């Protein structure tokens, strides 16, 4: 397809995100590339404004599901590379269990050569000394399954999954994530039948950066139909 043969090769991914979590504000900026063919994705994320206000790895799932590798019988099912050139709206809520929730929107698409994802990003009713605003979460990330099903209302998909979130303590923070993409073109996407993203995620950090950043190295396969 169009959108597919955008992905063929290593392609460079920018991401801008603007960020109010219980009035702390915050910006991140990343850089890196995703290679599709073997749904993997390299980014470093830096913070603009200083100390990130809340843990890394709570904006992990926040911080471009086109480089997923969906596999050669799957290829009818990918409307994330479908939707480019122009690209898609992701939005969606997180519900930190016993904690706040963050809403997102972003739009993800080629800026040239570049896969770019804006973001805007508000947190409300976090408590202060919370896993999140009070910093108690392991540097670290769970491999999850994401779940996808087509929504023809909007021309688009709906996704939902659940994210565990080591806690310092040993204990689990669930984040539950609800999520709404809508293509940005009046062209044509692949509406998908229900499948899901297998993704996992290693976090790291560069030796020489004083910034408070993330080093993400990601691989996400798409499976569930056969």
């Amino acid at each position: 397809s169009k959108g597919e043969e955008l992905f063929t090769g290593v392609v460079p991914i920018l991401v801008e995100l603007d960020g109010d979590v219980n009035g702390h504000k915050f910006s991140v900026s990343g850089e890196g590339e995703g290679d599709a063919t073997y749904g993997k994705l390299t980014l470093k994320f830096i913070c603009t404004t200083g100390k990130l206000p809340v843990p890394w790895p709570t904006l992990v799932t926040t911080l471009v599901q086109c480089f997923s590798r969906y596999p050669d019988h799957m290829k009818q099912h990918d409307f994330f590379k479908s939707a480019m050139p122009e690209g898609y709206v992701q939005e969606r809520t997180i519900f930190f269990k016993d904690d706040g929730n963050y809403k997102t929107r972003a739009e993800v698409k080629f800026e040239g050569d570049t896969l770019v994802n804006r973001i805007e990003l508000k947190g409300i009713d976090f408590k202060e000394d919370g896993n999140i605003l009070g910093h108690k979460l392991e540097y670290n990330y769970n491999s999850h399954n994401v779940y996808i099903m087509a929504d023809k209302q909007k021309n688009g998909i709906k996704v939902n999954f659940k994210i565990r979130h080591n806690i310092e303590d040993g204990s689990v923070q669930l984040a539950d994530h609800y999520q709404q993409n809508t293509p940005i073109g009046d062209g044509p996407v692949l509406l998908p039948d229900n499948h899901y993203l297998s993704t996992q995620s290693a976090l790291s950090k560069d030796p020489n950066e004083k910034r408070d950043h993330m080093v993400l190295l990601e691989f996400v396969t798409a499976a569930g139909i056969t």
